C-alpha cells in the first residue's frame, strides 16, 4: 500500500511535520519531523525514497530560505541530509525524470530564479542545467513523457499564465501554450496525458478553477473546479486520482483534502489533515516499516 506523504508547510510559522495519509483506510500517521522546519518546499520520490527540496524556514528567530535536499527512508523512519543545491529556492517546483530530480525556479530573498538544477542520487551531486526563459517562483512543475514543464508562478513583477517545457536531450526550454488563467502557487501534476493546474493566486483572488494541458493538442481545457478556493496547495496523484491538500483561501489555512475523479469530472472531500496549513510538499511512496 502506498501513502500520501505531506511534509512541512505553514501556519503562523513554518512547520516540520511529516504525516502520511492512507487512502485505503482514511488514517493518518505522524512520522519523523523534518530536521529543519520549512514551507514553500516540494516533495518527490525516487527509488522509494522521499525527498524534501528547498522552501523557507519562517520562524520567530529569523527567516531563512533553504537550499537543502533531505531524504526520508520509510524503512527506517529517518531523515538524512543530501548535498545542497547551488542556491536557496523558496516556493520551488520539482520534477523527477529517469531517477534525477529537477529543482526549478523559486526565490532567494528578492531574487526570483529562472535557474534550474538537477540532482543525481547515485553521485549525491547537483548540476545546473539551462535556465528557464522566465523567472518563476511559486512555479508548478510536472513531468509527462520524460519532458519537464514549468507552469505559471511569479516573476518578481507579475503573476504568470505562461508556461514552458524543458527538452533534456537539447538542454533547452521552449514556451508552450499559456494557460487560460493566471496562476501563482497552484498545484500542478500529471494524470494520463494531461498536465493539470489546480488553484493558485491570480493577483487578486485564490482560485478554485482547474485546467489541463493536453500535449497532443497543445490546448488547455477547464475541468470541474475544486470545492475550495486555494493557493499554496499540495498536490499529488494516487491510483489515477488527483489529491489536493491544504492551502490558503484568503481567510483560513485549509485542512481540506479533495480528490478529483477524471471519469465523473467531480471533486469530493476525502479527509482532513490533522491541522490546517499551506505551502506543503507532497509525494507518494510505500508505507513505513
Ligand atoms: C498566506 N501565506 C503567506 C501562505 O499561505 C503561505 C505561507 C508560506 C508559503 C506560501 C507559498 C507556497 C508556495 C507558493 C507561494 N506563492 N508563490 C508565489 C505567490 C504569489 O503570491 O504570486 C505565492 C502565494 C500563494 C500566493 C498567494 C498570495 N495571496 C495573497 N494568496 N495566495 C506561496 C504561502
Ligand atoms: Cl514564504
Amino acid at each position: 500500500g502506498r501513502l500520501i506523504y505531506t511534509a512541512g508547510g505553514y501556519f503562523r510559522q513554518s512547520l516540520s511535520y511529516l504525516e502520511a495519509y492512507n487512502p485505503s483506510n482514511g488514517s493518518w500517521l505522524r512520522l519523523a519531523d523534518l530536521q529543519v522546519p520549512r514551507s514553500g518546499l516540494a516533495g518527490c520520490v525516487v527509488g522509494g525514497l522521499l525527498y524534501a527540496v528547498g522552501g523557507r524556514n519562517n520562524s520567530p528567530d529569523g527567516n531563512t530560505d533553504s537550499s537543502a535536499l533531505d531524504c526520508y527512508n520509510p524503512m527506517t523512519n529517518q531523515w538524512s541530509p543530501c548535498a545542497s543545491m547551488s542556491v536557496p529556492r523558496n516556493r520551488i517546483g520539482v520534477g523527477v525524470i529517469d531517477g534525477h530530480i529537477y529543482a526549478v525556479g523559486g526565490s532567494h530573498g528578492c531574487i526570483h530564479h529562472s535557474s534550474v538544477e538537477r540532482y543525481e542520487p547515485e553521485r549525491d551531486e547537483w548540476h545546473l542545467v539551462a535556465p528557464m526563459l522566465t523567472r518563476r517562483i511559486g512555479v508548478g512543475v510536472a513531468v509527462l513523457n520524460r519532458l519537464l514543464y514549468a507552469v505559471g508562478g511569479f516573476d518578481g513583477t507579475n503573476r504568470l499564465n505562461s508556461a514552458e517545457c524543458y527538452y533534456p536531450e537539447r538542454n533547452e526550454w521552449r514556451m508552450i501554450t499559456p494557460m487560460n488563467t493566471i496562476r501563482s502557487g497552484a498545484g500542478v501534476c500529471v494524470l494520463h496525458n494531461c498536465i493539470y493546474a489546480a488553484g493558485g493566486y491570480d493577483g487578486q483572488d485564490q482560485l478554485n478553477s482547474v485546467e489541463r494541458y493536453d500535449v497532443e493538442t497543445e490546448t488547455w481545457t477547464f475541468v470541474a473546479p475544486m470545492r475550495h478556493h486555494r493557493s499554496a496547495l499540495g498536490i499529488t496523484v494516487h491510483q489515477g486520482k488527483i489529491y489536493v491538500l491544504g492551502g490558503y483561501d484568503g481567510h483560513t489555512f485549509l485542512d481540506s483534502v479533495e480528490c478529483y475523479d477524471p471519469d465523473s469530472d467531480t471533486w469530493s472531500e476525502v479527509t482532513r489533515m490533522t491541522s490546517g496549513r499551506s505551502g506543503v510538499g507532497v509525494a507518494v511512496t510505500m508505507e513505513p516499516c
